[PDB]
């Protein structure tokens, strides 16, 4: 159930933490994963993890696939420029696409159909062939032309997932919060996850 | 520097941590709070944390006074509608707000100007006399009904902080994720913080 | 085919009748039903009905199951201020919701975001998470107010579905009539129905 | 009181015993009434009702002057193309109109100004000389597109009137129910009926 | 996968090779096909082919289901002004419905919701029953009055597709390019196609 | 008759055999030509076509004069970010331009005004000037994106004419859907061409 | 008074003479500069003036302290890519922002949030953490393109502040003209300026 | 080449040198100049300049012809009511008018329609018989009233130009400025100029 090929961008916004998870919970369901990285994002990771990602696309795939436990081309990496890749057409096979970190600017890109690099293009052949488009940005204050360009995309079809985890399930670590947004992410594509109960699942009737 | 006094209310969002953390920073900078909570966000409260919030004003003035080691009478607490309270009208002495956690009924409240409780008419109030109004949202997704009310109330001159803490710190508790919002919300406000460092601020030149 | 579980949430409007049956079209498709009422909607059906509804929601569901000839725990009831049930989070299990009837002020808060109550904000995560979100209005005339308010929620993707029966069956009873609205319901949410057949199903060509 | 004469237009919407009911009761309150009829009603009555009405206009007058037990000359019938007419020009004497029932594609060439037929151009005189305009669309779901079109035109003064009718008055029969809505026409014109109380009328104070 | 029933109405535009080329591989994958026809698109038929399809719905339904190897009953023809016709009524059983070619007076007509006649009919219950609506345009230029109307439509869900062939598999022959439109259409209803690969599918990693 | 020179840039969407033919049929004309190409343009015509284009502005340049047996000079091409040359101020002397193929992602740039390259700057340039700016778009479906970003240009007077060939002259070849897309823009640019009759040029009065 | 410290950002618009005596006037008023720079505004640098700036930070930091005679380390510069530097964030301390020379294409990137670079980014953060930002614009004719995002910038509360110097003081020479208008931006900020008088200051009533 | 006659226009912004040089190079250039002047511009004119205009029509048409060298009659005067003038009426014959300089408060007489002075209705007429309109702004910062009414007169087809000029060509005086922007006028027009070269006009080809 839910999609068979994820489209998985991370581009420039703090929170890399929460693109390698959800990147590890989707390669635990045995999805096949697209995997596209911008430049900052890149130096987002370097600055706040200590996953030393290789910088070339079949290096990059390669590490991957051995920190997650992956299966061989379960990830694809595919470069900043690669308009051969699947995710630049909409004649390509379907996928759902998630943009996570989402950065201001990727945001901005996708609601102006700039399509500037792969991971731009593939957002705006997900909103002309009506397929799964989730952005996670993660931003504060939110100004109004960010206000603005997520609502144009909310309006199109787009989810606007930010990275808000809730605390209702009382965490005890930053893991248990990155965990809640994925769960969530994983939730908006339709698959399966056992890291978020189903809110009252169990309650029958008011008190 | 910043507002000796701080309209502080609590709303039935996700992430009462920020709210309770948020007030304590507040009475250490030595700022006079007129606190408020909503009905749903004492629910919260109880569910969240392991806070024994007394439901009536009085009670309430005396735990948050002891649990924040305030000075007497440097938080106010005032009930849901008591409109001889200060924050009622724009007469009052200047004040800032803040809405941490803001849940989406409230944010829907202040964007069309429903004024139904005190925390509403106070909102609406800082809004006409344009003084300081910090809406700090929990959700996700955020539907596009969410997002064309932050549009209109951050065009209206009110900030929207969505309580999505930072990673670029490497944060190591759940505390620190609280802190990171905390400390922005203190920044917009312009009341001193030393939670958060000032980026880059040693960085003089390009490498 | 069709939802599992429906949250059916009766509000104010005159049109009683059609919430009833299609509580008991649901039941008897073996669809698990979460039932909400306004304390509006519980004195149109006392002044429009003989139908004698308890007041608590455990009375509710006793008498409602009995009504239906539901299974024990088919039907769900929760009371207006129950956040700890499954429609108040988008984390619960995936429900399509219908409003029927929808009141005019109802069709307010959903439209606005009011979250006011537990329909209100099951609607609103219903929208937040693009699950299925039908409202069936009865008013007339509708002024320009209800129509801007149903024509934001249609264009975010809620089937706007007036209580407007249908005359080309010739109906011959007030019950023809509410099968009628009640059909299109379930035929609007995938669910099997038989008491509308399907237009021109058997016209092979032209006259 | 109310207008002498009124132009009752029915298109194609199910619905046509509430066309039929208005005539009959306009008759009785002595109004002079133009009578138009598009070549889809004609099909829906057809359907719909026992009613054999005869199509060319002299020969539709003589039968709905039978009818409705009408004086002679109280009912006029014009055709779709006959400009000679008295409603299509704004220099003819005033009549309030009424399209009952009012198609999708009737409310949208009003709405748009297409003035395709008498019917069409008859509602553009009405709005560009400030006379009352009633449409009772019948349709369920309404799209965007019927919303968009009805709230322009409630905007420009019309009456968005839907065939939508209350219950409580516990209505019997399905007669019941076409009167409900035929006797809101008739308020809305300001036309005595005796079919629908005033509400309330008796109720002095509160319990 | 994909519908098992599909209106496909043809319009007057230039392109009437794409209409016949898809209701041919329409019937070679078994789907039944509800063939409407406007009176300009007849015309459109005679200039640019050698088909000598017949006037009336039975003769051309003979006609069609010869031409295209269909079985008996598999293509259903329906005149312009048959609302017993399924696609008249959301009532019907679901369709997806493809106007192709779509003329900007069709696109015009759905996009306003005229409903002049059973292709404007159609789609304007396939929007509001949310059921797929693909509309395949040929004009050049796009004036703002076509664009206009292709926005409106494509932000209430419907998919515009114009008849604008992409050229990245080299074509070879005019057949090669009518394919290729074929092809996107027959994806984006869902439907099995071989004669548009998936671009990238082979593609593992960039070099 | 039409513009001496014209600034013809190709972008990258699929039909560089359209921007090679326009190049061609311009220079047949006797008209200058400064000619752009962007970074993926460059890709699509090396993936679609057998011409060798090459890298370097002064090679291409020369490749293309004896490509389409231009004089010497009639050609200038100038590289991506060079602001010395004509297109990149208004002050230089009158051009017309098309953007022919023209991406989506140029499409965004000229509609937000992005200016980051020099066929930005100079369909920038172009309409701030008021001066001829012809857009051939290549995409299908067309998002509520791209559609938005091309009613914007046409309504501040750029023509939005997409690869959509008319077939209404029986096309052949390949090459005649070319042709026409080609003939279309000259017309549009008041170029004479001989590849595309003038409609009904010789129909003197009706059947 | 006024801002201790000032991102100050060149971008190619014609006015390089403007930066370099703004540059120079805040450095003259004991204020700090985070200097930016882009790629075009350096050619534009180099083809107005005979300034002979080196192109690599530390080299041009070094440059520009001599020409304008700075203290150690109070002119700041960061390459258009170091997201390590203060101007990045809105954690960082307060500044206010002035572009200066403000190109169409930075206009349009940082009225759409497009954040390509650090010039860009800073503005969005200026924006959103409600901090000045103060763009000069040089170009003629302003198209609606320019027009539209200026408008929007100055809405959301950005100062548009074009290079139109006034005459109302007879300038006698270029620099006379160059004060004017950095004498305006400077008094936009707040900070003190005797190259432009205050009007009308002597003048106590009307004659 | 260009009109043959030109309303110029001059109102109360500072900048009387820019409309007095573009007068004498209209004379120079053998045209026919309708010349109108707001009572603020006398005043602009007194306080910026040595010119010492005379104040009523006739005395001005003396003084202004000795000024430039116009031949009998090439400059006409006109007074602020004189509606008798030709360009009060759009059955004059056709000239192109340019207000330079543009007061913020004649931009905004022309963008809502006040024809409150024969300035105004002249360019009331020159926008409803579609000829042409240059509006000559000076003023800064540009306010969002500003900016709304110069980007609704450009939607229009007026051409904003704000006196803002270029330093690309290096200017040496104040008058190279005027200039500058003066030249760029008469480009608007279509009228000779050798003021301002033809950028990049000998450029060839990329280094
Ligand atoms: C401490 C800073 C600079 C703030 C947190 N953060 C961030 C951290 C780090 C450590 C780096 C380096 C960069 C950021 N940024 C800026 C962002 O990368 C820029 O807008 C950049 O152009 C994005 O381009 P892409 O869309 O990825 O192609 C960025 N952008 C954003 O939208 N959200 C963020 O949290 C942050
Ligand atoms: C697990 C649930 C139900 C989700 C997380 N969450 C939340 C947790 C808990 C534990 C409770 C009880 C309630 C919420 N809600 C719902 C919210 O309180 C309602 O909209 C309510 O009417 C708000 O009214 P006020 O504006 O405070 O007057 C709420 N609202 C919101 O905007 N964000 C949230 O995170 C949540
Ligand atoms: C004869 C009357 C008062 C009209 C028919 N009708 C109705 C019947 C009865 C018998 C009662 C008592 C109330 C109504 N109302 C009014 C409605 O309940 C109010 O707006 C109310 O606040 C709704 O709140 P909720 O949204 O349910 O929380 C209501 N509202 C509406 O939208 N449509 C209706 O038909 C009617
Ligand atoms: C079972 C069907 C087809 C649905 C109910 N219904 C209806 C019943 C019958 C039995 C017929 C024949 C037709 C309808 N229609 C379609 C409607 O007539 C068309 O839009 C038509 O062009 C209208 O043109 P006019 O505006 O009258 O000129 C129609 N239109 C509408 O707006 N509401 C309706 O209820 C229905
Ligand atoms: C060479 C001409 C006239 C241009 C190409 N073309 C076309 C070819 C032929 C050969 C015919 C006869 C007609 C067209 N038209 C005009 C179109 O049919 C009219 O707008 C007409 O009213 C459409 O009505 P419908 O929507 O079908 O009911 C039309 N309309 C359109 O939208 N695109 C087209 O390509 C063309
Ligand atoms: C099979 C693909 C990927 C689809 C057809 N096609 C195309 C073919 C080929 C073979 C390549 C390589 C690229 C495309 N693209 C994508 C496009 O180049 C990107 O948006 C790119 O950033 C454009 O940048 P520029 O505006 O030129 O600077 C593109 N873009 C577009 O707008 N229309 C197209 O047809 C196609
Ligand atoms: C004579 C020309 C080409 C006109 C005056 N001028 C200018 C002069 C020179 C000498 C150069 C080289 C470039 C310009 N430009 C074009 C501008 O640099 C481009 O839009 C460019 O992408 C800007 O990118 P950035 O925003 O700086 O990153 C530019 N842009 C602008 O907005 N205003 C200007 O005056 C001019
Ligand atoms: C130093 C001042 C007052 C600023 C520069 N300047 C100017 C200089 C002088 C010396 C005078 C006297 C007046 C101005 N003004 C104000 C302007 O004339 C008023 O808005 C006035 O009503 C205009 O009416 P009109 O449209 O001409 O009928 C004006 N208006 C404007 O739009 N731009 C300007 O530069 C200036
Ligand atoms: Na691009
Ligand atoms: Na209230
Ligand atoms: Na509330
Ligand atoms: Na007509
Ligand atoms: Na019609
Ligand atoms: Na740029
Ligand atoms: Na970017
Ligand atoms: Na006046």
């Amino acid at each position: 159930s839910g999609p068979e090929r994820i489209t998985l961008a991370m581009t420039g916004a703090s929170g890399a933490q929460y693109g390698l998870r959800l990147l590890d919970c989707l390669v635990q369901e045995e999805r096949e994963v697209h995997f596209l990285i911008s430049k900052a994002a890149q130096l987002v990771m370097a600055t706040e993890t200590d996953v030393a990602l290789p910088a070339k696309p079949q290096a990059m795939q390669a590490f991957l696939t051995e920190y997650c436990g992956a299966a061989a081309g379960q990830i694809r990496v595919f470069g900043q420029n690669d308009w051969m890749a699947p995710p630049a057409s909409g004649s390509s096979a379907p996928n759902a696409m998630v943009i996570c970190p989402c950065s201001t600017g990727t945001l901005s890109a996708v609601a102006t159909g700039a399509c500037n690099n792969l991971i731009e293009r593939a957002a705006d052949v997900a909103l002309k062939e009506r397929r799964p488009l989730v952005l996670v940005p993660r931003e504060a204050p939110f100004s109004s032309i960010h206000l603005e360009n997520m609502l144009k995309l909310s309006n199109l079809g787009a989810v606007i997932l930010p990275a808000a985890p809730g605390f209702y399930h009382q965490p005890q670590s930053v893991e248990d919060l990155v965990d809640q947004v994925v769960a969530r992410i994983l939730n908006t594509l339709g698959i399966p996850q056992d890291m978020l109960p189903r809110w009252g699942e169990q309650h029958l009737v008011s008190d």
